[PDB]
């Protein structure tokens, strides 16, 4: 598991921001687009591989799924691409809680920051050093443990 | 150490490539951008430091050093900004070798993205996975100990 990732598409002001999440530690990436297309998604993907090891992906839907685009970034950078389906219906609620979470602090910073964009990244900022131990973290030591 | 980034600002088709440096590893982020602006690179500084735990940043040049915006973000996330005086004279050419192999990757791929972005995240991937350790075990090695 240190090389898995799930895609998460939520909504907000109009726009859509897109989440990764490494589901072992609870760390995100995450950007605001102005809408999902294979294409975002895609150079989403090719930026995240770059930076972390990602080995699997679990896409948020099936027009991603299908996207020959995202199945072009995926094949780039050495993805496994697989579905997202919920086979224990916990993975949901999990993404669903984080979705509300991350709404949250947007809305606590959303005075500091003249566009969602900006917003978005203090959201990362704020979700990934929350405190026991930090998302950022816990993904540190996943993935050392793992290159060992 | 594991904390200490570098800026670097390098040109390209008219553009200008953003990078930050993880020193001690050699792992980097980039982006284009239209202009370097201090919005910019204050955008830029936010995003890294969600991401990984930037304490202390040596600045690419004296106009992003002076920036309010710049300064604001630093404040925001923690970071100490530094100038990015080349002390130890190696310092630069370390930094225009790596640029110089940044633009190298960005030709041998530059066929394989219609946009210029997608290049750049290309060679970010590459330069990151390059192997003996890669900048992408290195960073995370050196994260992790010092954790512990
Ligand atoms: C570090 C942070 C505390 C401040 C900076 C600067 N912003 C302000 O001073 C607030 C502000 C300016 N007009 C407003 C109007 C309404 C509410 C707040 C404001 C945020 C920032 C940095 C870089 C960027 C940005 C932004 C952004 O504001 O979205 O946009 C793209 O590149
Ligand atoms: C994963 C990669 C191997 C392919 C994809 C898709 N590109 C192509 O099929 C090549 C191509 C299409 N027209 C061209 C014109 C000239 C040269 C090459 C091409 C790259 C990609 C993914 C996501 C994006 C992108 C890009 C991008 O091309 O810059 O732009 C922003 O979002």
């Amino acid at each position: 598991s240190p090389g898995i990732w799930q895609l998460d598409c939520t909504h907000l002001e109009g726009k859509v921001i897109l989440v990764a999440v490494h589901v072992a530690s609870g760390y995100i990436e995450a950007e605001v687009i102005p809408a999902e297309t294979g294409q975002e998604t895609a150079y989403f993907l090719l930026k995240l591989a770059g930076r972390w090891p990602v080995k699997t992906v679990h896409t948020d839907n099936g027009s991603n799924f299908t996207s020959t685009t995202v199945k072009a970034a995926c094949w780039w950078a050495g993805i496994k691409q697989e579905d997202g389906i919920p086979y224990n219906p916990q993975s949901q609620g999990v993404i669903e809680s984080m979705n509300k979470e991350l709404k949250k602090i947007i809305g606590q910073v959303r005075d500091q920051a003249e566009h969602l964009k900006t917003a978005v990244q203090m959201a990362v900022f704020i979700h990934n050093h929350k405190r026991g131990y930090s998302a950022g973290e816990r993904i540190v030591d996943i993935i050392a443990t793992d290159i060992q």
